[PDB]
C-alpha cells in the first residue's frame, strides 16, 4: 500500500566470446578523425536490467502511473540460481550437448565501483520485454582514451581477473542485497497552471511598469513618458518574481516532409559542440520544450527521443517505425523548443539614435529559474551514475531518471576455460584447443519501490491514461499470431495534475 | 532585545460578491492573442497582510533598519474576533441595517496548500497603511490554463465548499499559530569595498600577466611579447579569484525627457521573452544594477520599481507621482544595468588575421559568481512561496523577500447565504432571492521576528537614514489636513556598512 | 484505505404548505379511468438525499470507479444544526423579515417504519448536485387506495401528529446514527468472456 | 445520478430483490425524518368564537444539513497483462469542458457515467 514490491525472473544463456583472450580494439584508420576509439574487448559478460520493461508490464504501469504523485526505489535484492553448465561438441555434420556437471562459472561484483562502470547508453539487450523466451548475455569492454587512433600515456587497461570471485557449480546459487541511499521522488503531476499567469485576475497590482512613451506634441513629437498601473486588461505587464528554465534552440523539422528545402541540412545544420576539437551533436537536449500548441507536425531535429517499432531494421529505416515522442506536457514552464528565448536591449538611444533588441538564441541558468525534469517512458533508463566529480549542479540526467552516486553494482560473468588434451611433449607458449561450451540459468532481482500516495480536492474527472478502445484487428502489446511481441506507442508519466 | 515582537490590528468589512454563485471568467475575444485568460471567480474573500506596512510604521522601521545587520521571522499568531454579522435592506428610498445575530460566517484554512495559492503579485488592498479606517476584503479566483481563450483538458476548477470549515456566530472567535521553518537572515550591510579592489595596494603580486606585445623592431614590427609583473601602478591587471553576478541589459531611459528620439520604442524596444509563443516582458530584472555614479537622471526602462504617490490615478499618469526607486547601492558587486557585461575574444589571429572581441550582451551564471539579493522597501512584499518543483537554484524572489516553501496559510472567508421566502408551491431549479447582508469584525496577527544584532569596530560616523529636516509645509507620512494619509519617498534597507 | 468515508453539507429552506391543514387530494373526474388516485397532502416536509450526487462529485467517482471491484455502505450519521427560524410579513408594497427567535420546528423520525415510506420513484428535488446554493424541502403525502376515484374501506389516513417529536429552538441541534445490516457488494467488473 | 436503496416491501415472495432501478435492496432502509414548523396564530377576537380561525403568521425556516456514510469497498487486484479501460476525462479543447459552471452560474453535467469498467474474467 505505502510501497510496492516488484519481482521478475528470466532465463539466460552465456556463450564464450574472445576465445578467452583479451583483444584490444581500435577505430579503423579510414574512419574520419571525428571518429576514433581505442579500447579493449574482454571475454566477460554482464547483466544490465536497467530499464523499466523488466519490472512492470503495462497494467502495473497504469496502476502506478494513474494513482501516485511520485515514487523512488528503496532497495533491491538479486539472485542467480539453477545454474546449469553445458557443453557442445561438433563432430563433422553432427551435434552433441551432454551437460558436463562439475565445471564452474565465475561472477563476483564490485561495491567499490573500482572497475569502469559502463551502462549509461541504454545499450540494447538488457532483458526481454515480456517474460517469455531468453536472452544471450552481452560482453564487456570499454573505450578509455585514444587521441588520434593510437594511444597516449595513462590509458588504463584493467584485468578483471584479480578480484576475489565465487565459482558456482551446478546446484549452487548466488545473491546479494543493495540499498539505495535516497533521492527526491520522481515527479508525475502536470502542473495545472502556467507561470505567466499565477495572478488573481480580479484585482490589479500596485506597480505601474511603463505605459506608452512618446505621445503627440501637438500632433507629433514629445519625449513624454507616462505610466499605467497594471492588472487585468492587458496583463503581460505583470511584475513576476519567477523565471522559466534555460534553453538553446533546435532545428525544427516537419513530420509532413512537404518542406525543408531540398534538402540535406543534417548534420551540418544540426546543433552540436566540439570537445577537444571533435564535433559532437546532442541527442537529448537539456530536458525541455515541446513543439507548440496545435502544431504536432513539427519536432526538434536532434531533440526528443525515438525508440522504434519492432522489428526495426537499423540504418536508413523510414519514419513510420520510429515513434518520435512528442514532449508537449512541460509547456507550462520550460521555454518550448525552437524559439529565441527572448529579446534583450543592445544599443542605447540618443535623440538621434535608435535602439535594439537584436535578441538572443540562448540563455543559461540564472537566479530565479525554475524548470521541470523530463518524463520517463518505461522503455527508458532508470539511474545514470553521476560521475565522481566536483561540479555537479544537481544531476538531472538528460536521459531522465534517477541520479545515483553509488548505483547498484555491476556483476560480470565468465565461464572458466577447459583446455583439450595437451601434447605430453611439453611445449612452448600456450595452446588454445579449448573445449567449446556455454551456460544457462535463472535470474531474479526485485526492487520494492516506495511511492507517495495521491490526494487532490479537484472537482471534475481527470485524464488517467487508458487502453483506448474500438475493434483494433490487433490490440497492442500481447502477441499477434506467430509469437512476436509488440509494444505500440510510448507511454511516459505525466497524467495526474497538480496546481503549480 | 534579541528579537522583536510585532502586533497589529484592524477592522474590516466583507460584502457578498457573485450573488453566491461561481462564475467562470474569460478573456475578451477582442483581446489580442498575446492576452488570453480563462478562469473562475468565486464568492469567497481572503485576507492578505503580505507587505511591510502592516507591521512596522516608520519609526519602528528606523529602530530596526539602523541597528541591525539582518533578521528573519521566527513565527506568527493570528486572530479574528468581535465578529458582527450585519444585514441591510433597501425599501424604496429608505435604508436599514438591523444586525441579525445568529447568522454565521465560514472560514477554515489550508495547511496542505492544496488549493491554488495566489498572492504573489502584491495585488493592492492587503491592509491599510496606518491603523485608522477600514478596508473591504477582496474576493478570490484564479486563472489556471487557457490556450487561445477557450479551454483545454485538465483545467482544474476546485470547489472551496468541500473542506471542513468553522462557522462563527457573533460572540465567537478564531485563531491559529504558525511557525516558519528558517531562512538565512536578510542582508542589510552595504559592502564597504568593491570586488575589483580587494588587494593590499602596497605590495605587488608575483604573477606577470602579459605586458605590451608587438614592440618596435627596429622602429616598426616585431612579434615580441613581453611580460610585466603586476601590482600597485596600473592595477586592473590584478589576478582575481572572484566574479561579479550575472546580468542581461536594459533600455536606458532618462527622467529628463530631453531625449529618446521622438519616440515610441516601448514596448517594441523593451526586453522581453515569449513563453509558449506569447511575449512577456520582465518587470523586475534579475535583482541587480543601478544607474551609475553621478548620473541619477537615467534609469532602466523595465528595471527597478515604481510604486506611486497618493492619490494615483492609473493608466497614463505622468512621472511626478511614480517615485522610481534608484537601486544604486549594490554597485559594489552586481554589474550595473545597461552595459555589455564584457568583451570576449572571437576570431583567432594569424600573421595576416586581425582579432575580435565583438563582446556580448549577456552572461548567465558561472562558477565563482557572487551577487547580492535586492533591497526591501517596506511597502514591498515579504515571502514569495517558491513553487513546488525540482529546479530551484536558490530562490531569491525577484520581488525581493523571503523564499518560503511552506508559506503561512491562506484562510478564505465567506458569509453563509440566507434565502428569502419561498413560493410554497415547490418549484423547479433554485431560486436566488437572497437577503442582502455583509459582515465586519477585527483582525490581529503578530509576528515576533528574530534579528541579529550589530557590532562594528569602524572609527567614524555612519549614514543611518534620518528624518531630514527644515521647515517643510507638510512633513511626511502623518495626515495633512482633511484626513488623507501620505508616504513620501520609498525607504528600503541598506544603510549599515560591512566591509566586504 | 480499506473503506472510504463521505461527508456532505448543504443549506435548505422550509416553507409552509397547506396552511397547516391536511387536504385530501384526488384524481380529476375527467382523468381517464386508467388514471385515478385518491390520497392526502400533509403539511409536513421531508429530506431525501437518496441519489449518488450528494456524496461524491466526479473526481471521487473516478477514484472509486476505477480502483475497486465492489463496495457497500457500512453505516451513516446524520445532523441538523444552525437552525434559524425566520418570519416574513407583507404590508402593502413592503416586505420584512425579522427573525423571531424562540419559535420552533418539529422533526422526530420513525425507526419502526410504521408510517408509509415513500421515496422509491427518485422524485426530483432530493439535494442539489454541487455544493452551492440551496433547495427548498418538498412536502409529503401519499396515495393509498382508490378504486374508481372515490374511496373504499381500509384506506388508511395516518395523522403525523401523534409520535413524540423534538422541538428545536434556534441554537439547538439534532442527530442520529444508523447502521446498515449488510448486502453483497455491488458489482463493477465487466466479465471479460461470454 | 441514479437511486441507491429501494426498501423491499414487507412481504413473503421476495425472490432476491434486485430493484429494477438498480441499487441496494435494504429491508430496513434508513429512516425518513419529516419536518414541520409550528404554527403561530394571529390575534384572536377576544369575544371567543365558533370553530377555529386561521389568521396564521407567515413564516419559514432554514438551516444546515450533514449526513455522512463511510462505505466499505473491496480492493482490486488482477494479474492481467495489458492496460485496461478506466473511464477518463476525454480531452481536446472543448469550449465548455463539462460539469463545472459555464459562465453565469448554471451548472452542467454532460453524459451519464455508471460503473462497469474494470474487467474480471467470468
Amino acid at each position: 500500500g505505502d510501497r510496492v514490491i516488484t519481482t521478475s525472473t528470466r532465463t539466460w544463456a552465456l556463450p564464450t566470446y574472445n576465445n578467452h583472450l583479451y583483444k584490444q580494439i581500435s577505430s579503423q584508420s579510414g574512419a574520419s578523425n571525428d571518429n576514433h576509439y581505442f579500447g579493449y574487448s574482454t571475454p566477460w559478460g554482464y547483466f544490465d536490467f536497467n530499464r523499466f520493461h523488466c519490472h512492470f508490464s503495462p497494467r502495473d504501469w497504469q496502476r502506478l502511473i494513474n494513482n501516485n504523485w511520485g515514487f523512488r526505489p528503496k532497495r533491491l535484492n538479486f539472485k542467480l540460481f539453477n545454474i546449469q553448465v553445458k557443453e557442445v561438441t561438433q563432430n563433422d555434420g553432427t551435434t552433441t550437448i551432454a551437460n558436463n556437471l562439475t565445471s564452474t562459472v565465475q561472477v563476483f561484483t564490485d561495491s567499490e565501483y573500482q572497475l569502469p562502470y559502463v551502462l549509461g547508453s541504454a545499450h540494447q539487450g538488457c532483458l526481454p520485454p515480456f517474460p517469455a523466451d531468453v536472452f544471450m548475455v552481452p560482453q564487456y569492454g570499454y573505450l578509455t582514451l585514444n587521441n588520434g587512433s593510437q594511444a597516449v600515456g595513462r590509458s588504463s587497461f584493467y584485468c578483471l581477473e584479480y578480484f576475489p570471485s565465487q565459482m558456482l557449480r551446478t546446484g549452487n546459487n548466488f545473491t546479494f542485497s543493495y540499498t539505495f541511499e535516497d533521492v527526491p521522488f520522481h515527479s508525475s503531476y502536470a502542473h495545472s497552471q502556467s507561470l505567466d499567469a499565477l495572478m488573481n485576475p480580479l484585482i490589479d497590482q500596485y506597480l505601474y511598469y511603463l505605459s506608452r512613451t512618446n505621445t503627440p506634441s501637438g500632433t507629433t513629437t514629445q519625449s513624454r513618458l507616462q505610466f499605467s498601473q497594471a492588472g487585468a486588461s492587458d496583463i503581460r505587464d505583470q511584475s513576476r518574481n519567477w523565471l522559466p528554465g534555460p534553453c538553446y534552440r533546435q532545428q525544427r523539422v516537419s513530420k509532413t516532409s512537404a518542406d525543408n528545402n531540398n534538402s540535406e541540412y543534417s548534420w551540418t545544420g544540426a546543433t552540436k559542440y566540439h570537445l577537444n576539437g571533435r564535433d559532437s551533436l546532442v541527442n537529448p537536449g537539456p530536458a525541455m520544450a515541446s513543439h507548440k500548441d496545435d502544431e504536432e507536425k513539427f519536432f526538434p531535429q536532434s531533440g526528443v527521443l525515438i525508440f522504434g517499432k519492432q522489428g526495426s531494421e537499423k540504418t536508413n529505416v523510414d519514419i513510420e517505425k520510429v515513434m518520435i515522442t512528442d514532449e508537449e506536457e512541460i509547456r507550462t514552464t520550460n521555454p518550448v523548443a525552437t524559439e529565441q528565448y527572448g529579446s534583450v536591449s543592445t544599443n542605447l538611444q540618443r535623440g538621434n539614435r535608435q535602439a535594439a533588441t537584436a535578441d538572443v538564441n540562448t540563455q543559461g541558468v540564472l537566479p530565479g529559474m525554475v524548470w521541470q525534469d523530463r518524463d520517463v517512458y518505461l522503455q527508458g533508463p532508470i539511474w545514470a551514475k553521476i560521475p565522481h566529480t566536483d561540479g555537479h549542479f544537481h544531476p538531472s540526467p538528460l536521459m531522465g531518471g534517477f541520479g545515483l552516486k553509488h548505483p547498484p553494482p555491476q556483476i560480470l560473468i565468465k565461464n572458466t576455460p577447459v583446455p583439450a588434451n595437451p601434447s605430453t611433449t611439453f611445449s612452448a607458449a600456450k595452446f588454445a584447443s579449448f573445449i567449446t561450451q556455454y551456460s544457462t540459468g535463472q535470474v531474479s532481482v526485485e526492487i520494492e519501490w516506495e511511492l507517495q500516495k495521491e490526494n487532490s480536492k479537484r472537482w471534475n474527472p481527470e485524464i488517467q491514461y487508458t487502453s483506448n478502445y474500438n475493434k483494433s484487428v490487433n490490440v497492442d502489446f500481447t502477441v499477434d499470431t506467430n509469437g512476436v511481441y509488440s509494444e505500440p506507442r510510448p507511454i511516459g508519466t505525466r497524467y495526474l495534475t497538480r496546481n503549480l
